[PDB]
């Protein structure tokens, strides 16, 4: 929007950007009725007139200017016997056009969420394709190699021009002060223009015709302090007077929106698997190798050198990613806890196309459910209409805050809620010592019904099971058989055991305040959802572990399930819990191998979903397609 | 949601609590086909039957019971030719209901927006009600006058139990430890049972009917970390059993938004002017005291004791409200400024029934642009369909970000954007030595076409009207006549003078910019527009200041205006400033008292609505049923 005034004592001279509307104040400094209006052929006057105020004059032009004042504009002023007064106003037409990838295809001043929506995207560069370095690339203020640019986004200026237009014009280019720590922009022919303390930069352009290349990175992940969004803005400058500041002319932006950190729920196919089964133990890799190999996927370990003698390769670190309509790459989210794995997700995971990201304190105030056993996702939901085309981050809270009860850390959180595209959803799991959502629920594919089953572990199942079995007549069959170290004990005993039901009851009322929870937050029926019979017991400040192996607390490839080996009673051959998680899990199409973890990981408070991570194939659905 | 699971082996015992629903599974413990169910009167099972597990039974309860397990539910399996096997529930109705005013009248767990939304309102507790003190009321944790009380929210907990019920259960109040610093929640017979280190405590209720009141107050107004909502929950806890922990059967939530600061145009009545002209000198005084009785206004003014001879009222503060359906207070933002006035907020305007905020760093780091002559709101304005009932602030900033611009302070900025009622609005201001939106803006009340008029400072309004004058033989007329102590200039040289025109036509570049912005951000039209004749003149680093009186820094007392004595050139027995000003403004229905602030204000680069300020009427349409 621009009004230009125009004079009879004097020519006017001014610049008309394409696109834009340019009116005219014709009555303000008129002499003394009625005017007319005639112009060159390259302005279309869209409006024998009458001289008062409240008349509309608008100028547009077809194309851009070869010469200073090569369209010009006449206002004749004539009235009862007075010979016509002219006025002029010569006008010089430029383009000057800010383009990014607004339509999201690879190629408004407001970004919206949707299919409908526009809006480029930009990625935060927290990546490492640097050969030989530790720092993600976006921590310094160079492009150091040509391929770190596909993880940048394109911005291009396009400018026509009179030859001399930039001898009193001048283009520039700047970011908010509040956003310009987030963002970093370079110019390509790669050298920075714009980024943490460089808000703005005067760009050299010549007249004419020009294109001039800009490279975007994003430099911090949407948060509580910053909804994701970084406007970029060309300002046009008139430096025509020596002797007076310059004079905006017009100004247009860019909009972007930094791309979320997204989860895998067990659903998505696998393509790494992790574990660092480097200690003590041999036979637990060789299984786990196994079922990577026939799921085709990678499979990275890490030593014992690496390890610090930590085992539990789930809880370091989640593999998700980031996408744009230019490119997508794994990123990993690495948890405050920091054991022996803690240098694992920087050194060996972070690299070449796999970004990194971290949150929480580094050195202390950090609990149990920090570590990422507790930070799972569901698969694709919706939940009285409201769809969830990723899913939904699952992570264990208490069920109020006291003194005794433990947290995920706010900053962690606040990180996830503010990726806003998986909504997440706290479930309780502090009745557990350990406290993660792992150690009662997991989810599978089946082919059916919405393509997957909630598994939760479940003490009314195993009661079921073990009362079905003593009913024929196998009171006597022997949990903890083929374990050479160990109480055994019999159903019958298991049973009668009082103090073992109140314990399990105790814990099927944890587990069964998640379930409905889950049902409601989720969209789940009942027939979403498989119980895997599991026994629990209470111990130290009356939190709940595992009896025998955790079942529920699998690794997921796909069809492949690694379930870790209850070393349940012995009944025609074959133990009964295995049996029965098979009579569950194979009608889906699952096949289940159960795995001897007993005396590496169970001892230890965990299993085989516990000992391994892995990354998975992104969704297809573009996340920005979402209306969250 | 509750999934009660029942037995022939066992009796089980439940709570229900009214208003939740309640499913039975039949199912999963059965015996072996068919089933029927009986319950005593006062249970409803809405649903002979089919043993099948997708058949839904659910149970809902009329009244609270009187005792124990006074409702039962009896499920008869049977089939082929067995005689029937009976299983047992026990049920115990209650009542718990968290009640707030969430209708919005003094009287879902998710605030809405609107005339149709939910959700109650809770007050930041900033101001003093406290006899001889210094601080906010919710600075401690106690509530130390009854009146106090007044600013607080009632929240009531109702039980209809049992006698004997919290033998075997208990409740707990609680707020997230994410928002425990926000809140403070006192329970009344006051004590604290909430608050900054205390996110949970336990309630001593007793069986039977029973109503708990209970009192909060907001420490915290929304701003970038804080999106200004509160959720406060209690859960019903089962301690029956000795040897476990405690078991949730229940939460209820009430989410409170807490009430944004909200600023008052000038087209809002006044009801208190500020000045502190207790300096050298005393008929400026005299005038605005003149005005403020003829509007109607309380007067306080600000002793050189106090000022520090600090004599800019308008900058160190700016008076609005807060606003709830149980109580109204005006609360005034003190600017980080912290001049000669840096007291005055803190100790003479917060008080009883006038609260307090600020922002900013209190030391230095701070600009001219921080103080509050740059801090305006415009009056109700619907644009292209949104509406803005309360308007919107206006602010001034450089038009891009260099070494040498300035800038309003960022959290500032972000506090006011946080508010979100007034949606603010930059503009363009720092072409100006002071820097502040009121030198070239007022807003004056009209009584046709939106209620009002924009008002813009306006030189080529001055030229036009000088020119007239000097084709009418008067170009002799004397600019500053009037003024014992000044370079007297004539219109006739001040019309040659083509130094002062360059100067001029820039500032009328900076002010059409914003006239425009205005225009798209306010949907004006022209007619909503009035220029006040104006000249400037650029001075140190090419900054724009007042050639005479800014007369559009003016004071507005609803149809009392208080302009700046321009000391124009005088014609026909009269300045023809004020002349032109009077023609514009009072077929408008307004009343122009100029006075002189020349040796005093202007001089000191501001006029009448710098050296003042004034406390309005809060807009009787609710924040609370806008829709931002
Ligand atoms: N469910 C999981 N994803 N992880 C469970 C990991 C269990 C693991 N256990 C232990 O680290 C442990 C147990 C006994 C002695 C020494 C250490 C913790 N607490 O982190
Ligand atoms: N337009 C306003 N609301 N306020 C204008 C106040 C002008 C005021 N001027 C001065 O403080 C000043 C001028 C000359 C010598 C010493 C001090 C500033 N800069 O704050
Ligand atoms: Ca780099
Ligand atoms: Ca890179
Ligand atoms: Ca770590
Ligand atoms: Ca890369
Ligand atoms: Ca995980
Ligand atoms: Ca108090
Ligand atoms: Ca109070
Ligand atoms: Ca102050
Ligand atoms: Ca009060
Ligand atoms: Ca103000």
């Amino acid at each position: 929007g621009t009004l230009i005034r125009v004079t009879p004592e004097q020519p006017t001279h001014a610049v008309c950007v394409l696109g834009t509307l340019t009116q005219l104040d014709i009555c303000s400094s008129a002499p003394e009725t009625s005017f007319s209006i005639n112009a060159s052929p390259g302005v279309v006057v869209d409006i024998t007139w009458p001289l008062d105020p409240g008349v509309e004059v608008t100028l547009t032009m077809k194309a851009a200017s070869g010469s200073t004042g090569d369209q010009k504009v006449q206002i004749s002023y004539y009235g009862p016997k007075t010979p016509p007064v002219k006025a002029l106003l010569y006008l010089t037409a430029v383009e000057i056009s800010l383009c990014a990838d607004i339509t999201r295809t690879g190629k408004q001043r407001t970004w919206t969420w949707g299919p409908c929506g526009q809006g480029a995207i930009l990625l935060v560069n927290c990546d490492r394709d640097n050969l030989e370095s530790s720092a993600m690339d976006c921590e310094d203020d160079e492009v150091l190699d040509s391929e770190d640019l596909q993880d940048m986004s394109l911005m291009t200026l396009s400018t026509k021009t009179p030859k001399d237009f930039f001898t009193n014009h001048t283009l520039v280019l700047h970011v908010a002060r509040s956003e310009m720590d987030k963002v970093r922009v370079f110019q390509a022919t790669c050298s920075v223009v714009l980024g943490p303390k460089w808000p703005s930069h005067y760009l050299m352009v010549p007249g004419g015709k020009h294109n001039m290349d800009f490279y975007v990175e994003a430099l911090a992940f949407p948060d509580t302090d910053f909804p994701g969004l970084i406007t970029l803005t060309i300002s046009l400058l008139d430096t025509s007077n020596l002797e007076l500041p310059e004079a905006v002319v017009f100004q247009d932006s860019v909009v972007f929106r930094v791309a979320p950190w997204i989860m895998t729920p067990n659903t998505q196919p696998p393509q790494e698997v992790y574990a660092c089964s480097i200690f003590e133990n041999e036979d637990f890799l060789k299984s786990v190798t196994t079922l990577a190999m026939k799921a085709k996927c990678k499979l990275t370990i890490c030593p014992e050198e690496e390890n610090m003698d930590d085992q539990w390769m789930q809880d370091e670190m989640e593999i998700g990613y980031i996408q744009a309509p230019h490119k997508t790459l794994p990123v990993v989210f690495d948890s405050p806890r920091n054991r022996g794995l803690k240098e694992f997700p920087i050194k060996r995971v972070m690299g070449p196309d796999f970004g990194y990201v971290t949150r929480g304190p580094q050195t202390g105030g950090i609990s149990g459910l920090d570590s990422f056993g507790n930070l799972e996702v569901s698969p694709p939901v919706t939940v009285r209409g409201k769809e969830y085309p990723l899913g939904r981050i699952l992570f264990g809270d208490s069920c109020y805050p006291s003194n005794d009860s433990r947290q995920m850390h706010q900053a962690l959180q606040d990180f996830l809620s503010a990726q806003q595209v998986q909504a997440p959803v706290k479930l309780y799991s502090d009745w557990l010592s350990v406290g993660h959502v792992d150690e009662f629920l997991s989810f599978v594919p089946a082919p059916d019904r919405k393509g997957f089953r909630l598994l939760l572990a479940s003490p009314r199942s195993c009661y079921k099971l073990f009362q079905e079995q003593q009913n024929e007549g196998h009171g006597e069959a022997l949990l903890f058989e083929g374990i050479k170290k160990k109480k055994q004990q019999k159903i019958k005993n298991i049973l009668s055991n009082k103090t073992l039901r109140e314990h399990n009851s105790f814990v099927e009322r944890c587990i069964d305040w998640n379930r409905e929870l889950l049902k409601r937050e989720l969209g789940l029926a009942e027939s979403d959802i498989i119980d895997i019979p599991q026994l629990f017991k209470l111990k130290e400040f009356s939190k709940a572990e595992a009896f025998f192996p955790n079942m529920v607390n699998m690794l997921v490839l796909g069809k492949h399930l690694g379930i870790p080996k209850p070393f349940g009673p012995v009944i025609n051959g074959r133990c009964c819990l295995e049996e029965k998680v098979c009579s569950l899990l194979e009608p889906l199409g699952l096949q289940c191998t159960f795995i001897n973890d007993f005396f590496t990981y169970h001892i230890r408070h965990g299993e085989v979903h516990a000992g391994t991570n892995v990354r998975r194939k992104p969704f297809s659905f573009k996340w920005w397609n979402m209306v969250p």
